[PDB]
């Protein structure tokens, strides 16, 4: 029914309804957002008043048509959200006196295409861009982007692109951030041709790949400088993979590339060994693949291309894509991997040994098995033996049985996260090499293990009522107990802790009075720069930083 305005000038008229702009507007306002109204149209004094406004949200509420003068005075507006209204065409004249717009939000309206005159020129310090629909929005035309030379996100939606003029995107000199929503590989050759030169980082959405093919760019041989490749919902081919990995050729720079919820199933399988890529990954150093989704392997692929392909690279991460098994002769060919993440997966011991063999992931420094099929903390750490390299290990979120007495785990081992784990008490198959120790989120009692070398325990929701003895932590850096059912810590602990530098205290029961916590709370209170969170009394959410008792 009304504006609801703060003394900030941040005014919301969210979800009201609203069948045009409200009356009433002042200078003094400056974030206005009439979001999810019914405002059908927008004259051409609505916002004439308020020409101080700097933020301008007119999301999905159902505008259909906007004088071309409606924004005349927002000469400091520097965010415009109209996506998902009902505008059929975009208007050059909106965008004629938003000299400060640093954000445009044109998304999710039914435009067929953005006009015959070019809408961004006047926009010089414009940052985000975002254009497109899914159905209709067909068309990207070479006048479309004149007057913008950089960018950090331009975000375009044409999974129903139907015609991309050439040269359209190459008039653009730096773009940090481009999203691509491409329901087919129609126009990609061309798409990425335009943007060699400014794209520091391309994300291609749903398109279906299965039929791209490649041919030389018609372009020069100039820099790129591409980092980042990051593929989202494509559904891929062995065949067209290869046609896609030639693109490499042209961002030299390339060092990381991503696929999420990728198909991929290839059918004929590529022969031609010299129309295939190889080695090609060039400086391509981080390879992150999430939700994965593979057909059926039946019969002997090869890998010697994957195995040559990633010959050279440091991070590769395959995470919840159903993994149960890395083949021994794949994992000896990981020879430059310092870490590798196959969180979510089903891995278990008896696939690990394989996964894990002689001279397996040579270079590794760090393993992720979180969230696996893990069960035996003894034979985990037997099998990781071969990993000569092994430093940090996280077997985080699987169910082991309770653990035994005598354990061998890789010599180098400072790392171990077993959080998550349903541990009920901790024995001494926790190595003693060990720095880092998170046994957080599990049902512990107490914790007695003298690790010489701790130098950060994580203990945080737990059943400990008492902190562990001090004298188990020598040289310990940092201790997290949050949420474990303390009630006081003895008298001058903390002067045992001769390393500590940060401690998590909160989310615990703790009893203030006069005669205890009188130590804990002085300590907390001259060691503030030391406390992460904030421990607060039982009884009252006071905080325990309460002077008692002269
Ligand atoms: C830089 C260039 C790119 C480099 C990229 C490097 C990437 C390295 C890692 C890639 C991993 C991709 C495969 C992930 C995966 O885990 O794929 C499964 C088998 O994985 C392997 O065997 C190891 C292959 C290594 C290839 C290396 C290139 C498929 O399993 C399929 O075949 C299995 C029998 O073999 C079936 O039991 C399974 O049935 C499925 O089992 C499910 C657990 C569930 N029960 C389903 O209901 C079932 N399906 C049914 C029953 O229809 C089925 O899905
Ligand atoms: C040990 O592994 C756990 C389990 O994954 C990590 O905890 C997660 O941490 C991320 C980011 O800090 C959070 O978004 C999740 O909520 C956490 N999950 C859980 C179990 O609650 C934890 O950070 C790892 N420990 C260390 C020191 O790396
Ligand atoms: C482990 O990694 C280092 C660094 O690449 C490597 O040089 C060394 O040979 C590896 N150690 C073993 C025993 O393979």
């Amino acid at each position: 029914e009304s504006l609801s305005c703060d003394a900030s000038g941040v005014c919301d008229g969210r979800s009201r309804s609203f069948t045009s702009i409200p009356s009433g507007l002042t200078a003094a306002m400056k974030s206005l957002d009439l979001s999810f109204n019914k405002i059908t149209y927008i004259g051409h004094g609505d916002l004439r008043a308020c020409a101080n406004l700097q933020v301008l949200i007119l999301k999905s509420s159902r505008i259909n048509t906007i004088e071309g003068d409606a924004f005349y005075s927002l000469g400091s507006l520097e965010h415009l959200d109209l996506s998902d209204n009902h505008l059929s065409s975009l208007s050059s004249s909106w965008f004629g006196p938003l000299s400060s717009l640093k954000y445009l939000n044109l998304m999710g309206n039914p435009y067929q295409t953005l006009g015959v005159t070019s809408l961004f020129p006047n926009l010089t310090n414009l940052q985000t861009l975002r254009i497109g629909n899914v159905e209709t929005f067909s068309e990207i035309r070479r006048i479309d982007f004149a007057g913008l030379t950089s960018l950090n996100e331009l975000e375009i939606k044409a999974l129903s692109l139907r015609n991309y003029q050439s040269q359209s995107l190459k008039s653009i000199r730096d773009i940090h951030h481009l999203t691509l929503h491409l329901s087919e590989s129609a126009f990609l050759l061309e798409i990425f041709a335009d943007i060699l030169s400014s794209v520091r980082y391309l994300e291609l959405r749903d398109t279906n790949l299965a039929r791209f093919q490649f041919s030389p760019l018609p372009v020069d041989e100039v820099s790129s400088p591409m980092k980042k490749l990051a593929f989202r919902g494509s559904v891929l081919t062995d065949e067209s993979f290869n046609e896609l990995l030639k693109l490499l050729r042209y961002i030299l720079e390339l060092s990381e590339v991503e696929f999420d919820d990728c198909t991929l199933n290839g059918l004929g399988d590529f022969n031609p060994s010299e129309s295939d890529v190889v080695s090609e990954l060039g400086k391509v150093e981080t390879v992150t693949i999430r939700r994965l989704h593979i057909p059926q392997f039946y019969l002997f692929y090869d890998l010697s291309t994957v195995y040559s392909l990633l010959e050279k690279v440091k991070r590769i991460t395959v995470e919840n894509s159903k993994v149960f098994l890395v083949p021994c002769s794949f994992s000896q060919h990981l020879k430059s991997l310092e870490f590798l993440d196959l969180s979510e997966n089903l891995m278990v011991e008896e696939y690990l040994k394989n996964s894990a063999c002689k001279g397996a992931w040579p270079s590794l420094q760090t393993l992720v098995l979180s969230q696996n099929h893990l069960r035996s903390m003894q034979k985990t750490g037997e099998i990781l033996l071969t990993l000569k390299n092994l430093t940090s290990l996280d077997i985080s979120r699987n169910t082991f049985h309770p653990m035994p007495d005598s354990c061998q785990w890789p010599e180098k081992m400072r790392f171990l996260n077993l959080s998550s784990t349903g541990i009920r008490v901790v024995k001494t198959c926790i190595p003693q090499t060990l720095e880092v120790l998170d046994v957080s989120n599990n049902n512990l009692d107490s914790f007695s293990l003298f690790l010489p070398r701790l130098q950060e325990l994580y203990i945080s929701r737990n059943k400990l009522k008492t902190l562990p003895d001090a004298s188990l932590f020598p040289v310990l850096l940092v201790m997290k107990i949050a949420s474990n059912q303390l009630k006081s810590v003895p008298d001058g602990i903390f002067d045992r802790l001769t390393s500590l530098q940060k401690i998590w205290l909160h989310t615990n029961p703790w009893d203030c009075s006069c005669p205890r916590i009188d130590y804990l709370s002085r300590w907390l209170n001259k060691n503030s720069q030391k406390e992460q969170g904030s421990a607060k009394c039982s009884g009252s959410g006071k905080p325990v930083r309460s002077i008692i008792c002269p």
